[PDB]
């Protein structure tokens, strides 16, 4: 299920963090927008940008955290403020979030595992609702 989930992605989790991030903007190119740095490269060059691996990680260790204190995949609303509250997040809406979950869930469906793939569509809904009321656009 869900927590178990959270165990697989955080066993080989730069992999994971890479792959679904990649597969985030790969289906909504208009994303990349919000990492200049990120335009007119291919997935293996993106994969050797520093940035890159460091900032997908980093957002990749913090969603498992928000994840893991998560009651029945509805995280804290303390968290969804941090996510909102969040300098680099200025520029964000919900919107940017929605379709993150949506390239993840997507991602696990295709994967050949038994990823909880319905807790992770509610979780981002949840998420996006919590990022709402915290006060992000
Ligand atoms: C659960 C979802 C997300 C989490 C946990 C998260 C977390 C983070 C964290 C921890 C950082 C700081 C990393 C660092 O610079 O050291 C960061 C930066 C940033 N995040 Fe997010 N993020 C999320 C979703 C998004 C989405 C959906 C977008 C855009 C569509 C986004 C855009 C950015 C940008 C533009 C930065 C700074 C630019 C850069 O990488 O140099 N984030 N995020
Ligand atoms: C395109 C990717 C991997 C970005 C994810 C999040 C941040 C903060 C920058 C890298």
């Amino acid at each position: 299920g869900f927590k178990q989930d959270i165990a697989t992605l955080r066993g080989d989790l730069r992999t994971y963090a890479q792959d679904i991030f990649l597969a985030f903007l790969n289906k909504y190119p208009d994303e990349k927008r919000n990492f200049k740095n990120y335009v007119g490269k291919s997935d293996q060059e993106l994969k050797s940008m520093a940035k890159f691996g460091d900032h997908t990680e980093k957002v990749f260790n913090l969603m498992m955290e928000v994840a893991d204190r998560a009651t029945d995949c509805v995280p804290l609303a303390s968290d969804a403020s941090t996510l909102v509250q969040m300098k680099q997040h200025s520029g964000l809406t919900t919107g940017n979030f929605e379709k993150l979950f949506v390239a993840l869930v997507e991602y696990m469906r295709a994967s050949g595992q038994s990823f909880d793939s319905q807790s992770w569509d509610r979780f981002g809904k949840n998420l996006v609702s919590a990022l709402s009321s915290a006060g992000m656009k």
